[PDB]
């Protein structure tokens, strides 16, 4: 392959591998074709050694995928576990991820947005049901999925920092714009930041900014607001947003573990039906 | 950066690795030689933005055989570590000298290591990384030898079951592998790994190019060999305290306390 993979001979007999459509650390995404059927895949490579000597490692994001099917979670069809590569044959999503929509469309209407959250929190709430914690739900996480309606479906992806929650985490992790403050805080946390994360989504979808913005000045700053999280809704942008929407996202947007609104409590929700 | 370039005489690489280089610095002022460890957060040649967890442990710990925290300077596109310099390079570069160690040389770095562990657990903290690569030595006045614990970028405190896997095969513990639930004593299991090849040279647990599973299996069941001819100058006390050390059974395997008050580290 053009990152020079050496594909296993048992992988190129069954695949045709395409181009790349996803990039990480020690992770790469492929279009693919099965040769027998002409259905398209998404070929997902993980590095297990470091390619830093030897430094071979082991990977958590295959022993979740496994456990989980939902239609707003990306689907593992099967692996192949080689001395140098993990390999994963995945359902193919071809709408980009949510990350690349938002920059191309600055805003979304409420009904677009609320359809977007109703995904998510679906995801999530089905997730939760299993005591699984994604710990890393972001745009760029988030595959758009075009029906032949013309309507779009949100496929949550990248399970490399998911776990199972069996009392108070302490790992820091994440993308900042988008960290809970328990984790910040270091107090001990559970599945209630993947809500959080949610209700930071949410905001950028209906203004096309997140609520706790950093400074020039140093990264604590947007550190401080998360930690005292006051969401502000700021005029003119906020305006012709309706109070259903603002009243939701402060609910999921809460500092407080035990008020911030659970998966199902978002779902109950009049804004998102 | 100004500010660091200003106080600091950033020397030459050290340490290497992904999204993290490890330097030789000398402050100006004081004519200390410090280690500067540079963290980039970003990693992705674009505007991506991660977060980093090893700094919130290395704040909390101080102990003779952990690697200290000077100050941390957060610029904006990486964090900046000052740390204790240790010059006497990583056990694994020390292994790959010195084929095997003395029984009295072994125990010495065990000691060290199981005293680290002890500190860390006593603030229930589990380092989930301890590994040759991770464990730097130490060279005193004397010429004697300590080891230092360098690495916390897995480390978390646990307050009931982990489930991420994470670690390196040959260290890892089956209950790691098994995804049952785990806690401090995976770090026990990662030293006794250690102790073994630092007697004989070799990982108790040996996987085959052709299949890694041998090599899970063997630490599913914690199928430990003590092989001759490697073996044979080996006393009965090691072999029973990398045995204890080495127990599939959590609850069976010593903590760090039961390993520091085993005659043979003694
Ligand atoms: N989610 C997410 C982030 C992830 C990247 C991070 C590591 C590999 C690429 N990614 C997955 C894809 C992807 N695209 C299309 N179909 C897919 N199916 C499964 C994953 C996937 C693209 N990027
Ligand atoms: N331990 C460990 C692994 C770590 C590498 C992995 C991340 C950066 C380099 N590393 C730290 C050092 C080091 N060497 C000498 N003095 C030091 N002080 C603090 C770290 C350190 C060398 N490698």
């Amino acid at each position: 392959s053009e990152e020079g993979f050496q594909i296993p001979a048992t992988i190129t007999e069954r695949y045709k591998v395409g181009r790349t459509i996803g990039d990480g650390n020690f992770a790469v995404v492929k279009e693919c074709v099965e040769r027998s059927t002409a259905r398209e895949y998404a070929l997902k490579i993980i590095k297990k050694s470091k390619c830093r000597g030897k430094e071979h490692m082991i990977q958590n994001e295959v022993s979740i995928l496994r456990r989980v099917k939902h239609p707003n979670i990306v689907l593992l069809i099967e692996e192949m576990d080689v001395p140098t590569e993990l390999y994963l044959v995945m359902e193919l999503v071809k709408g980009g991820d949510l990350f690349d929509a938002i920059t191309s469309t600055n805003k979304y209407t409420e009904r677009d947005a609320s359809g977007m959250l109703y995904n998510l929190a679906s995801a999530i709430k089905y997730l939760h049901s299993l005591n699984i914690v994604h710990r890393d739900i972001k745009p760029e996480n988030l595959l758009v999925y075009e029906h032949q309606d013309g309507s779009k479906s949100l496929k949550l992806g990248d399970f490399g920092l998911a776990t199972i929650v069996d009392g108070p985490l302490y790992t820091v992790c994440g993308t900042p714009t988008y960290v809970a403050p328990e984790i910040i805080a270091e107090t001990g946390y559970g599945l209630k930041v993947d809500i959080w994360a949610a209700g930071v989504i949410t905001y950028i979808l209906l203004c096309g900014f997140p609520p706790f913005r950093g400074s020039g000045d140093d990264q604590e700053v947007l550190f401080d607001q998360i930690l005292m999280g006051q969401v502000d809704f700021p005029s003119p942008y906020w305006d012709n947003v309706s109070d259903s929407a603002k009243e939701l996202i402060t609910m999921m947007l809460l500092v407080d573990v035990d008020q911030r609104f659970s998966a199902v409590q978002v779902l109950e929700h009049p804004w998102v039906n």
